[PDB]
């Protein structure tokens, strides 16, 4: 029974599948503390589980001495946090940079935990520089080699401060951090991220991690069941939050190709031209604009998906066997985008205007073969255990992680 420290930093989207690990962990009779920025103290521990408040958040950065500062709270917050608990386990999003370095102070075994390529492989290039189209196997390793010096590099001078004035441990470098030996746990469907004949044994695909009592408003329910009255198809458009220069063309771009195709739509529009409103244009009749809805609840309800693409809403759909269109705008996104079209469950657009997503609608909508693999993938999806997955893996590691850890030590 081990005292856990599940650490991430940006989304509500990235701290879920921890809190879903989380809550299976402590079903297991270990501890939780689920380490992350303040706006999830309430999500979190609604879950009964533990929260740290830390600093780092990536939305700071979307408003150098900023950035240079911004990496110097989450230093500072995440060491005082992880120094203080003394956590026996530590398990990381590696897009919080902080882990690796604590666990080698606190000398505690350590793993990672992501949702998008980042270890070094021939099949997958790095999430962050995905290529426009697929280039070689040896482009994919090296965009890895690439960005793991470059992120580094952009970091390394401060770490290594933090490190030796903060941590108490000597400055060190890529080659002496020998990143890659630390345990790997993708929270990713192997359908959808099938593991590379060139992962390391300690790089594991486990399978996502959802979480699992949602009471529709009254809007939505006779909202859906207008669209079947009617005959008509039913789509769910969300993007997320993302800043756009013309939110009301935008809008209208969307309303346009919602009629050309027509299909109802459950909108879950986020788009604004600052960082946080929502009407612009009056909504059309068979366009419903509403706020969160569980994706685990309406994704089952609906014909498609349109979305941005991120792991989790990648992962929800393919879920729920939707015939997904994505429009990546940072990130995995692209990746997502790439592997979707590849899997033949779905439809990347680089464009969106009208015409490009209401031909994708009317493609997904109607595609016979789409909704076929969607199904396949929904039936590989319904038979894996992300969260048993893992935390078998956790425990057959753990000796590993522990001499990775100390090897780093000294």
């Amino acid at each position: 029974s081990y005292k856990f420290g599940l650490l991430t930093i940006g989304s509500r989207g990235d701290v879920q599948p921890y809190i879903a690990l989380g809550k299976g962990l402590i079903k297991e009779g270990h501890q939780v503390v689920i380490i992350t920025h303040s706006e999830f103290r309430d999500f979190v521990e609604s879950h009964g589980i533990q929260f740290e408040e830390i600093a780092g958040n990536p939305v700071e950065l979307m408003s150098s001495s900023k950035f240079r500062g911004w990496i110097d709270a989450l230093l500072q917050t995440s060491w005082e946090v992880c120094n203080r608990r003394k956590f026996d386990i530590l398990i990381e999003s590696p897009s919080a940079m902080v882990g690796i370095h604590i666990t080698e102070a606190l000398q505690i075994p350590y793993f990672r935990a992501f949702t998008m390529p980042w270890t070094r492989t021939r099949a997958y290039p790095h999430a962050f520089i995905v290529p426009d189209q697929k280039r070689g196997g040896n482009y994919n390793y090296l965009t890895h080699v690439l960005f793991e010096n470059v992120f580094w590099k952009g970091i390394s001078g401060q770490v290594n401060k933090w490190r030796v004035e903060t941590l108490g441990l000597g400055k060190t470098n890529l080659f002496l951090l020998q990143q890659n030996n630390v345990p790997f746990l993708y929270n990713v469907s192997p359908t959808i991220f099938p593991p590379s004949i060139d992962f390391s044994e300690w790089v594991r695909v486990t399978g996502y991690w959802f979480l699992d009592t949602f009471k529709p408003p009254a809007e939505l329910q006779e909202f859906i069941s207008e669209a079947r009255s009617k005959g008509k198809k039913l789509v769910y458009i969300g993007f997320g939050s993302i800043v756009v220069s013309n939110a009301k063309e935008m809008t209208e771009a969307l309303v346009e190709a919602v009629m050309e195709a027509d299909v109802y739509c459950i909108l879950n529009k986020g788009w604004s031209e600052r960082l946080g409103k929502k009407t612009e244009v009056d909504l059309p009749r068979n366009i419903l604009n509403i706020g969160n809805v569980p994706h685990d609840w309406l994704f089952p309800q609906v014909d498609a998906a349109v979305h941005h693409g991120g792991s989790g809403t990648t992962g929800a759909s393919l879920r729920a066997g939707l015939p997904t269109v994505i429009k990546p705008f940072f990130g995995d996104q692209f990746f997502y985008a790439g592997r979707v079209e590849d899997i033949g469950v779905g439809i990347a657009l680089k464009k969106l205007n009208a015409q490009t997503l209401a031909d994708a609608l009317k493609v997904a909508t109607t595609n016979k073969i789409m909704k076929d693999r969607a199904g396949l993938i929904k039936k590989k999806i319904s038979k894996e255990d992300g969260i048993k997955t893992a935390i078998s893996a956790i425990y057959n590691e753990l000796e590993y992680a522990r001499s990775v850890t100390l090897s780093r030590v000294k």
